[PDB]
């Protein structure tokens, strides 16, 4: 805590992507004025935070960043003016125009299906969730809805964001963003709620690709990881699922079996033959599916996405609370991504001196600006 300071001087002065980052939030300089009317927000010491903050090139920016060193950095959309001139502007003129597409997920958010972690902890066992996440969401963007350009990056501490950066995209409304989350929605409910998933009788292929995902993942996560058919204590939240007429079927078969993966196929066929409606007979897996889909499904903070004037952190932005620096997450390799080899602020600062050009090709940073850099690329093409 107390090191920050220093750190973020060096950081900011030779280590931080400026090129790369002002690439990004330029997008080719073919509009006007775009990178001009971009809000940023700096968090400095003692968790002051200016907003409706902007500036006029690359150069502005890192002057700004070198002279503030704000411990965190926030994006915001682009304005109908300079963010910095907005009291200027004539009250109802200074509007919210455009912002790309976010989407912000907390582990947190699965402390209800976590026997590992919980609130902001993150370990190995349960950092499938995010890979699962990541598969699911990415995927479903990329081929459901056209997205061509996304940057997955680590949160920092419990979680990961995306930026979905195609053009139009960024000219969305709040609605239709909406509208994407609902698409992209199945856990619903608070700790209110019991069972947060409810499956239709026809399958929506969304549906059923986020599904086969999920199966991929499934055994080695739930069945070993977290055991979630370990004892009575465990698997009585997943009889919680269920209908109460096949109860005592289950309670018997796993008593009788001695591990998750052998109360689970009990699960899976009892399911199956499980009686929904009385009018047909129709029987399937939409239970087994229910309870999959619960423990393993993305949990979208739907706020974050709706809002066309919402700040979210920026990439390669400190984590004043861990220190980690948040890094884009290669797509190619995102089985592999490791929070835990993520490097911190100190430690790159670190590297950089560290005797066996002076920039971030020295240190551990320097994968992580290629995938983004891997990523300014495919949006150069796409204007070429
Ligand atoms: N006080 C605040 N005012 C405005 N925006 C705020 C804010 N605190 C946070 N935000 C914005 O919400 C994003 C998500 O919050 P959070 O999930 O807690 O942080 P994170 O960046 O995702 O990092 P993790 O702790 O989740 O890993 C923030 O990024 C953004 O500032
Ligand atoms: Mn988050
Ligand atoms: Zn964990």
């Amino acid at each position: 805590p107390t090191e920050l300071p220093e750190l973020l001087k060096l950081y900011y002065r030779r280590l931080f992507p400026y090129s790369q980052y002002y690439r990004w939030l330029n997008y080719g300089g073919v509009i006007k004025n775009y990178f001009q009317h971009r809000e940023f927000s700096f968090t400095l010491k003692d968790d002051i935070y200016i907003r409706y903050q902007s500036f006029n090139n690359q150069s502005d920016l890192e002057k700004e960043m070198q002279k503030m060193n704000p411990y965190k950095i926030d994006i915001g959309a682009v304005y109908s003016h300079r963010p910095n001139q907005h009291n200027t502007v004539k009250l109802g003129a200074f509007q919210a125009q455009e912002k790309e597409l976010v989407f912000d997920i907390d582990m947190t958010d699965y402390d209800d299906v976590r026997r590992c972690c919980s609130s902001a902890d993150i370990c190995p066992k349960c950092w499938t969730l995010m890979t699962m996440a990541i598969r699911i969401i990415d995927r479903a963007l990329k081929e459901d809805f056209g997205f061509k350009h996304r940057l997955w990056v680590y949160s920092g501490r419990r979680g990961v964001h995306c930026w979905v950066c195609d053009e139009s995209v960024r000219k969305l409304s709040s609605a239709v963003r909406s509208g994407i989350v609902e698409y992209l929605s199945l856990v619903k409910g608070g700790q209110d709620v019991k069972k947060k998933v409810h499956l239709s009788e026809k399958i929506h292929p969304f549906i059923r690709k986020s599904i086969n995902i999920i199966k991929k993942y499934f055994e080695e996560y739930a069945l070993v990881n977290q055991d979630i058919l370990e004892n009575k204590e465990s698997w009585d939240k997943i009889l919680a699922l269920v209908p109460e007429t096949i109860h005592d079927e289950l309670q018997q078969s796993f008593q009788k079996s001695h591990n998750s993966l052998q109360r689970w196929e009990h699960l899976k066929k009892v399911a199956s033959r499980y009686q929904n409606n009385i009018k047909n007979d129709k029987y399937g897996p939409w239970l087994e599916w229910e309870i999959m889909l619960q423990y393993c499904f993305p949990r979208l903070d739907i706020n974050v996405s709706k809002g066309i004037n919402h700040l979210l952190k920026s990439p390669f932005s400190v984590h004043p609370k861990t220190g980690r620096i948040s890094v884009p997450i290669d797509l190619q390799k995102v089985d592999q991504f490791d929070p835990f080899t993520v490097p911190t602020i100190s430690f790159i600062c670190r590297e950089l001196d560290a005797i066996s050009t002076r920039d971030y090709k020295k240190t551990s940073l320097a994968p992580y600006v290629k995938v983004f850099e891997h990523f300014l690329e495919n949006l150069d093409k796409s204007r070429k």
